[PDB]
């Protein structure tokens, strides 16, 4: 089988993945998620039993191939899709008055990547940004941690933080006065203190590093997640959902008091 | 592969293994510090025979009084996530007894339960947004995934050692344990976390003792532990379609309650 060892490789590796513009889904419900939000389903791979996926068989018309339990299981799953990779556009994420932005600052984790990525979407984030040297968004333990939010939730890999910042200036242009927002051991203010509001792109850096310093630089304010003391940190999807769900509350109550 | 290796290998496995044995691997310089740090047991310490040995390893050969093996460096390839940290050190360390009362109980009490998780990874994230938001312990519910699986022990980055982690096989046992309790003076409110929960996380009143009941990834809290929370919170989402990790919900509920407690602003 000469394309199925083109998918197999679509799973191992980053390099081949994005010479072919595409990537693999897994499950009925992320696929659904897929369709339902506009992105591509160039093939469909199904074995040959579930009512969720025979309805996706007769609604998506598409290259639909019959496949061997043997050889799905790889990873275990009944269906699975080809799923066109979009460009790495920064307007694909949308900025209106009420921005609210996440930054991923050379991320080691996939399964950072794609967790981020569900808190986002859950608490009413716009988008997320992957900026340097990252793991790739699409990681099949990325896809997978998104639990789909990947589909609804616009998540752009940019290697440059300059790239970053024109995009950010020019929202800036337009009337929304986002601001850059570090998250840091050595924070300034309480993540309680600080006013999300207001058009926000918040700042996680890397598991084991922390923040870059260019990305501090950039950081217009800094806050921290209170801890009980010396030795203690946060995971980094757990921090940015934490302070995420601050930026919620600070919405809903129409202030921090 | 000595019958005493094989015997090692097998604390990766099933949970009956590792205690039956009453022990569990712990890996990396950095956790096993922590281990000795908060006084738990090491039975035995394996470290890399063709000896890299950096200046944290020979500190702790030195200092460990325990039993020590040199350990060909393919023998513990034994465990890592292969091509991601190949362990220059590993000990063998006994594993507390299950007994709730390893958990303090003050006048403000923060506990979490987690109700038979599916994720090793969720237990050891839990374990380390607990200790570091400041909650006293955890609970972990059921025969499903382990505390002292490898993914929950390096989850934890090291936390499982200074955060009291207790295992119970059903709601019977932490009920008779809450029960004595609040008989001594402690008013323990159960809150379980769901999607369509009774109120809001940010209108609860987290300043009281609490035990906070998170649910299983896929299937949430079981009837049983719905039946004996006291009340219900949600974390309120911005469709009707997405959803929190529940290692992420217990991480922000955590922090809402450090939020309302230090100073007390809402609630």
């Amino acid at each position: 089988n000469a394309r199925f060892q083109q998918w197999q490789a679509l799973l191992g590796n980053r390099n081949k993945r994005t010479r072919a513009g595409e990537f693999l889904v897994m499950g009925v419900r992320p696929i659904s998620l897929a369709v339902e939000h506009g992105w591509p389903v160039r093939t469909l791979l199904y074995d040959g039993l579930s009512k969720w996926a025979r309805e996706l068989l007769r609604t998506v018309r598409t290259e639909q191939i019959a496949m061997a339990p043997d050889l799905l299981m790889e990873l275990p799953p009944e269906v699975v899709a080809v799923v066109e990779m979009p460009a790495d556009d920064l307007d694909r994420i949308p900025v209106r008055e009420d921005f609210l932005g996440v930054l991923f600052d050379r991320p080691t984790s996939p399964g950072n990547i794609g967790s981020i990525i569900r808190s986002a979407d859950a608490l009413g984030a716009h988008g997320l940004i992957v900026a340097g040297h990252a793991a790739d968004v699409y990681d099949p333990k990325s896809v997978r941690s998104s639990t789909g939010s990947l589909f609804s939730l616009p998540a752009v890999r940019v290697p440059s933080p300059g790239e970053v910042m024109d995009w950010v200036e020019a929202r800036r242009a337009a009337g929304t006065p986002i601001v850059l927002v570090g998250t840091d051991e050595h924070g300034d203010c309480d993540v309680f203190d600080f006013d999300f509001t207001q058009p926000t792109l918040l700042l996680i850096g890397n598991e084991t590093a922390g923040l870059s310093n260019a990305w501090r630089t950039l950081c217009d304010y800094t806050v921290s997640i209170p801890m009980a003391g010396s030795a203690s940190s946060l995971n980094a999807a757990n921090a940015a959902t934490a302070i995420l769900y601050e930026a919620v509350r600070q919405r809903i109550s129409g202030r921090t008091a």
